[PDB]
């Protein structure tokens, strides 16, 4: 009828909105903040906000606001999912350096110790989004949000069941029903999708663009955005030294995956960062030198007779990451090095044991909020929620934490530019490419989104026709 099936890569345990952007995705959570279709933030529940000082943020909340259950968008509501998420997640807690909130009515005031100009833009953090604390069901299974399509059932690691919730704030959402299941391989979801099982998929394989281009029956929109693939390596282990990470790094060939992995639907990466960010200073990109890789080895005394071995990680939701071991398996014997790949099905889990694995590929969202700040305190600090690897470097901490409370922008590019040249020096981990958000469709969807941030699909105004 007016219902619709997604199919999405990268299954989750929890769907407790700390744990996982799935709810923002999907339709049925929302945060306080939210970037619009050209990557700048808005304000999303808020009405107004000012910020009298800078450790001060005061919000007014909009008045028409109700959560799937009937109960009223409140300031005492949002304190306390905002309190929730945080004493619960790291990387909520890393984000929000926030030292107290007071609420009354629909008005909150939200305080820092130190200034932090990039807290307004973490409140947009998907992380971040607002459910009932005091709802009387489980967090993890069944989140109460704000959002157009209320969580019904989840069967863990499955399928998520929604529904329309009819007094949503912007208006009645368009579907009545939306199922959300899982599928690593990307084959298979545009399998799922050409014989009508989904209605709606991400993440699709660049070989099958082709194919689906070709069906009058299905549609393929694509986005530059901000996703970068990457090789990354866990430092906890003491053989992945600096000239390890310089060789593996010169083993990749970034143009030619760039080419013909990713059949021209991404560029070559330098930083964490697409280069189509006007005022990243990226650094030089590195070109395959495999005799280089060679000599870089010699150093800690591997030969073809005694080779580095690297035991490398990788997992199918993004499909081009295990393309992409393949050829750095292949071509790293000619360094003597020899990887094992070992492809697994929850890639969040797995990494979590440092003693199991050397080295991974992965993906993430390296600027999903127009600054660099996240991404340098989630994943190049110690403990940061995505710093699987453990990479710290007390003198790139230095700059991070000095970058934190710098409010004044062009400074802000400047001290950015440092930390990626200084990191850069280190090989924390080996950039790829930034490669384009691919997501298919039956032709009777109408109105889902795919826009830079790579956050965003479901809103009330999706539909069928
Ligand atoms: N950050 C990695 C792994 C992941 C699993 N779930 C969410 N993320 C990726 O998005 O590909
Ligand atoms: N999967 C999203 C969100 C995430 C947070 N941590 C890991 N992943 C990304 O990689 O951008
Ligand atoms: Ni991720």
């Amino acid at each position: 009828g007016k219902d619709l099936n997604i199919s999405l890569p990268l299954k989750t345990k929890s769907i407790a909105p700390y744990e996982t952007d799935v709810p923002v995705k999907i339709g049925a959570a929302e945060s306080l903040f939210k970037t619009n279709d050209q990557g700048k933030i808005e304000k999303a529940l808020v009405k107004s906000y000012h910020q009298p000082n800078d450790t001060t943020l005061d919000i007014e909340l909009k008045d028409n606001i109700k959560f799937q259950n009937g109960q009223k968008l409140t300031a005492e509501k949002v304190k306390s999912s905002l309190e929730n998420s945080m004493k619960k997640s790291d990387l909520v807690k890393y984000s929000l350096p926030i030292s107290s909130i007071t609420a009354k009515g629909q008005k909150l005031t939200i305080k820092t110790n130190s200034a932090y100009p990039e807290l307004v833009s973490e409140l947009a953090n998907p992380f971040m989004a607002i459910y009932d604390t005091d709802a009387k069901s489980d967090v993890n299974q069944t989140p109460v949000g704000t959002g157009p399509y209320q969580i019904k059932d989840y069967k863990q690691s499955r399928k998520i069941s929604l529904s329309n919730f009819k007094d949503y704030w912007q208006g009645k959402p368009k579907l009545d029903h939306i199922t959300v299941t899982y599928q690593e391989d990307g084959n298979n979801r545009v399998r799922n999708l050409e014989s009508q099982k989904d209605d709606l998929i991400t993440d699709v394989p660049v070989n099958k663009v082709q194919d689906i281009e070709n069906n009058q029956n299905l549609k393929v929109s694509k986005e530059s955005g901000f996703r970068t693939s990457l090789l990354m390596y866990n430092h906890t282990n003491k053989k992945m030294t600096k000239s390890v990470r310089e060789a593996l790094d010169h083993i990749i060939d970034r143009q030619g995956i760039a080419d013909h992995i990713y059949q021209g639907y991404a560029k070559p990466a330098t930083s964490p960062f697409n280069d189509k960010i006007p005022y990243i200073k990226e650094p030089k990109l590195t070109k395959q030198n495999i005799e280089q890789a060679k000599m870089l080895l010699a150093k800690d005394g591997y030969t073809k007779e005694h080779p580095l071995k690297i035991k490398l990680i990788t997992y199918d939701g993004r499909p081009e990451l295990s393309k992409i071991a393949q050829v750095l398996q292949s071509d790293a014997k000619k360094a003597n090095i020899e990887i094992d790949i070992k492809s697994v099905d929850d890639i969040e889990g797995y990494l979590k044991d440092r003693s199991a694995w050397d080295a991974t590929m992965y993906s993430f969202g390296t600027i999903p909020r127009g600054d660099t700040g996240y991404f340098f305190n989630q994943a190049y600090k110690k403990d940061g929620a995505i710093n699987k690897g453990d990479y710290n470097n007390s003198n790139v901490d230095d700059l991070i934490n000095q970058l934190n409370h710098t409010v004044d922008v062009k400074e802000r590019h400047n001290i950015s530019n440092d930390i990626i040249k200084l990191s850069s020096r280190d090989v924390p981990n080996s950039y790829i490419a930034y490669n384009d958000q691919i997501v298919a469709a039956n032709s009777k969807v109408k109105n889902y989104k795919v826009t830079p941030e790579g956050i965003y699909l479901i809103d009330y105004r999706t539909t069928i026709e």
